[PDB]
RNA sequence: UUGCUGCUGCUGCUGCUGCU
RNA sequence: UUGCUGCUGCUGCUGCUGCU
C-alpha cells in the first residue's frame, strides 16, 4: 500500500464499455471517455484515468484531481538527501504532455503540470 | 542539410561564457544564460539553446523562435502515410515540459507547445 | 481510442562518469 | 547550470504484436 497523490478514485473503462462506447461515436480519439493522466516519483508511479467531457463542470471535477498539496505528501514517502526525478504526464485526444524535474524543483512542477492540464483539456477540438 | 522548423540561430554559449557567467552570478540555476528547446519529427532532431533574461522585449522575441507555419514546413519534409512520432521539449530553470504525440496532430501539437513555452518561460521564479 | 504483454526506434527526467 | 562521451534507472511518443 502507498499513499497517492490522487484525490479522485480511477474510472478506467472495462473492455466492454470501451466497445459499446466505440460502436455508438463516429470518431472516438475526437470524444474519448476521458482522459489519462499519471505522478512518478523516482521508479514508482501513480495513474489514474477520469471520465471529462468537456463541460465547465466536468473540468471542474478532474482539475480537483490532485493538489500541490496531495502531490507533495505522497512525493515526500520517497524524498531523502539525493534529488529523484518526479515527472507529471497526461494524454489527452492524441496529444501527451510531461512536465519533468528533480524533487528540489516539485512546486514547480505542480504549477506547471496544472496549467499544462488545464490548456489541454480545454484546447478546441 | 536539412530545412529547420528555427527561425532564429542557436545561441550555445561557449565553455569559457559559462564559466564567466557562473563566476559572476549568485545562483546559476535560478538566473541561466537562457533556455533550451527542441523540435524531433521521426528520429530528427533540431535543437537550440536561446537566450533570455526574463524582460518583455526577449519573452516576444524567443516566442518568434518558431511557428507552426515553419515547424510545419520542416516537419512534411519527414511525412508520408504512416504516422511518425513528434516531440516539442523546452527546459528552463530545472523543468523541462515535453508536447508529443503523432504527425497527425501536429497543429494541436504546435498549439499547446507555444502555450507551453509561454507559460514555462514566465513562471514566478 | 479501455487495460495489459512482447518487440522496435526516438525523446525527456534523475543519478553517476570523463572531457569541453 | 554551455556543449558533448560512456554508464544507470524511470518516463513519454511513434510503429509493430498478442490478449482484454
Amino acid at each position: 500500500h502507498m499513499t497517492s497523490p490522487f484525490k479522485l478514485p480511477d474510472e478506467s473503462p472495462s473492455w466492454t464499455e470501451w466497445r459499446l462506447h466505440n460502436d455508438e461515436t463516429n470518431s472516438n480519439q475526437d470524444n474519448p471517455l476521458g482522459f489519462k493522466e499519471s505522478w512518478g516519483f523516482g521508479k514508482v508511479v501513480f495513474k489514474r484515468y477520469l471520465r471529462y467531457d468537456r463541460t465547465e463542470a466536468s473540468l471542474h471535477r478532474v482539475l480537483g484531481s490532485w493538489t500541490g498539496d496531495s502531490v507533495n505528501y505522497a512525493a515526500s514517502r520517497f524524498f531523502g538527501f539525493d534529488q529523484i526525478g518526479c515527472t507529471y504526464s497526461i494524454r489527452f485526444r492524441g496529444v501527451s504532455i510531461t512536465v519533468s524535474g528533480g524533487s528540489r524543483t516539485l512546486q514547480h512542477l505542480c504549477e506547471m503540470a496544472i496549467r499544462s492540464k488545464q490548456e489541454l483539456l480545454q484546447l478546441a477540438p
